[PDB]
């Protein structure tokens, strides 16, 4: 309720400006008292990590969702990768910032690790299954193929944002690296 | 003694990340806080400079560590083993530096120069590794170098919260056949 008001304001402000957004500005945005932050989240860092985790989960589902809408397979893949690298990029990028700032606070590491396992499960059952059932051959076990897909996504988002989408990491170029990683036969793509 | 600063900042950054206070760096190096504005202009520019140097140092260490490999797959294990092992802190710092550029040209230009170095050296190591084998990479050498580094940055960041898995990732993304992996170098 105020929980939700905080979460939304936090989400918008963090996605735009990163972890340095003062709490008072989130609270001003939410119509919340700074006390509700400590009540609902225990700390700013914990709000930030939860926001970052929900953002990337929601980004991954949006990509999978937008990909399910249509055949073809080449097109499912373009849609899925194009979503994560384009409109979902600030969410992936926040979650990368979150993974970097959680050294050893176990609270907080557990949110990260749970989020990572879910992204990786999600990739086995959406992308990698979409490929296998339409003809594509695993090069490694399905778990590893999901992780190869996700760590590419993380590294492409990071370098794309740092380079300002150039020096080899424009949107088109980053999409093409995922295509080269998957090397999906033309016949499979046309399904 | 820019270098006292650079040295102290590199150890403290590597260990604790960008939040290390600049006085703490100045106390480790016996410099005065003025010296940082002098030689670097900002703490962030010093941070970015240190992280850029650290990751280059890590890549050179990785190539050193892999230079005695006997086979392509041996080579890859040592290369990756090094970036995700001894070099992981330096890679993690450079990945932090990439996320904080804040659109500042002085900072982006350091990052992009450094990425270009890594990637060009990656193209060169890739082709030099595979020379003997008569096996040809599946996509363009430039695309392969990006796929290597994107994997590496994306893996190192996770470990932060398995080398066998990491090597298998590189193997898959590149589709290097088993017999190529076993081919001598």
């Amino acid at each position: 309720q105020t929980r939700d008001a905080l979460f939304t304001a936090a989400t918008e402000l963090f996605l735009e400006h990163g972890e340095g957004v003062p709490i008072t500005q989130i609270c001003a945005a939410a119509g919340a008292h700074p006390n509700q932050v400590t009540y609902y989240y225990g700390s700013k860092e914990r709000l930030f990590v939860e926001v970052a985790c929900a953002a990337v989960l929601r980004a991954g589902k949006r990509a999978e969702d937008d990909a399910a809408t249509a055949e073809t397979v080449g097109d499912y893949t373009e849609k899925l990768v194009g979503s994560l690298l384009g409109p979902g990029a600030p969410s992936v990028e926040l979650f990368t910032s979150a993974m970097l700032m959680t050294g050893r606070r176990s609270e907080l590491r557990d949110l990260i690790t749970d989020t990572l396992r879910t992204l990786h499960s999600s990739g086995e059952v959406a992308l990698i299954r979409t490929l296998m059932r339409t003809g594509w051959q695993l090069r490694a076990g399905i778990d590893v193929e999901s992780k190869a897909f996700w760590s590419a996504i993380f590294g492409l988002v990071i370098q794309k944002t740092a380079t300002g989408e150039s020096f080899g990491y424009s949107l088109e170029e980053a999409v093409a690296v995922i295509f080269a990683n998957l090397q999906i036969p033309e016949t499979v793509r046309n399904t």
